[PDB]
């Protein structure tokens, strides 16, 4: 049973990690690259990039705990807790060599602590379209004069009394289409068919709840990162962001400069939050070229 | 039938204003005071102040267009459009003398333009618990280190695709309780019965939509006010705000200093957003005394 179609030559499998069964899709040969998705999506957001990378790398794309076909975390949903699961999964497949990491949106929240605590395990790093949890997130506006506030949903999703789950239950397909398109520049790529696939996955009751638990743990993640950030990242790093509606623009690189010694950034014009789908050609090229600077 | 119990000595009635049938509750004798409610509520939020005020004044408390038992506006929901209805309603009852105005929450948005454009018609002004729409609103944060922020709902309510109506329909009582209590210090003043009454009113499909249309017009109101605010307010003005959880604290008076030449303010410790209910006795006292400095 698969929620999304596996690309030719890839396998859908599971690995138990600290008592949590994680789902992932894997293919290719060579040094390992792990691709970590974000909110509203699953491993599938990577399905176009995966075959291209698999010509040079072993590629693994997991579902975040609780999302897609992965069981919820047994510890918690803060960045440091979730990162343990992802670090251990990657190291099962690359126990004696560093691996590459690509993360989108909350995939960043869930990987940053394991990158900073295990720097020698991370060869190259690509982060796109979300702030690393820190005090900067408290400076984003609730309401804007033009366009729409990028992160008002942080408060919605974090609210007590299971506000978001209670409102969104039974309306997952409607909500996800609005959420995705409102954060996009190239909305046309989100066909009803694709939206149906994503909606069916996050509408699983435990997945809808897990989605919001990441946001309920966000302040804890900020507190965790205040300590961890005392050590800068030393590996080559690339940031990507959309310059269109829904994009983070210059924020992504500007924040990362406070975290990394070796960083280059790109802002992709006419692209919003959903880079792998809205702007597949230029995004895939940037990622493939950047990772191919290392051995492959 | 009435959505809310009318106080003894008061009358529930209707007037046509520019083709729109407005509901109001009226009582007392002497100069006119109009009391204007805000989001999530109706004329009834004034029901404790009304009897006391009616000892010295003629008191009218209308339902905002589309809310309570008032017809939706036929022009629009921007501050300038709505203010026309309320100004003309007041003038039906006070054609020969200026009247006093007390407004709470979005009642401010819906009255400011008629106050600044008809200053000779306004004897004294009391504003509580919401910014006059201006560039200040764009500085409020989307998220806080303690959880959900004060005005993330501006974005939720302003969102297109009828986001708020779609998610809240069927869950109106649930949502309103969370909303009210999340903006309150004294949650206990909101009995289950009171929440039932307010929830049944705004759950009317046209009222649920009307509620959010005020926010969908907020940026337009900000732009309208940018021109209007070139003329300062000259009448005696008082601001009130809550000093506790949910309250705006010093913001209310500090903003009003930029609009009004003659202003005094108070911050009420231990009170949140809903002054008339959370802190009825002290709020009532401050209003009655301020308005009684004039002729009654």
């Amino acid at each position: 049973a698969e929620e999304f179609p596996v690309p030719n030559g890839f396998e859908s499998a599971y690995r138990e990690v600290d008592g949590v069964k994680l789902h992932y899709v894997k293919g290719g040969q060579g040094p390992l690259v792990m691709l970590v998705h974000g909110f509203g999506q699953t491993w599938y957001e990577w399905h176009q990039l995966m075959p291209e990378l698999a010509k040079r790398f072993t590629v693994i794309a997991p579902d975040l705990p609780g999302l897609g076909q992965s069981e919820p975390p047994k510890t918690g949903y803060s960045g440091e807790q979730v990162a343990v699961y992802l670090h251990k999964l990657a190291r099962q497949f690359s126990p004696d060599r560093p691996f590459d990491l690509v993360a989108h949106d909350i995939g960043i929240w869930n990987t940053y602590p394991m990158v900073v605590k295990n720097q020698a395990d991370i060869a190259r790093l690509v982060y796109m379209q979300a702030p690393i949890p820190d005090a900067r997130i408290y400076r984003f506006p609730a309401f804007t004069a033009q366009g729409e506030s990028l992160v008002w949903h942080f408060s919605f999703f974090a609210a007590d009394d299971r506000l978001a789950e209670t409102l969104i239950a039974g309306k997952e397909r409607f909500f996800l289409e609005h959420f995705i398109k409102s954060h996009a520049s190239n909305t046309e790529v989100f066909s009803e068919r694709l939206l149906d696939l994503y909606a069916r996955s996050y509408a699983k009751p435990h997945s809808l709840n897990a989605s919001f638990e990441y946001y309920r743990a966000l302040n804890e993640s900020v507190r965790q990162n205040a300590e961890l950030a005392k050590t800068r990242l030393q590996m080559p790093t690339m940031t990507l962001a959309g310059g269109g509606h829904g994009g983070m623009g210059t924020f992504q690189l500007e924040q990362m400069k406070a975290y990394a010694e070796d960083v280059e950034g790109h802002v992709l014009p006419g692209c919003g939050h959903w880079l792998p789908e809205e702007c597949a050609a230029p995004m895939n090229r940037l990622v493939i070229d950047f990772l191919s600077r290392g051995r492959h």
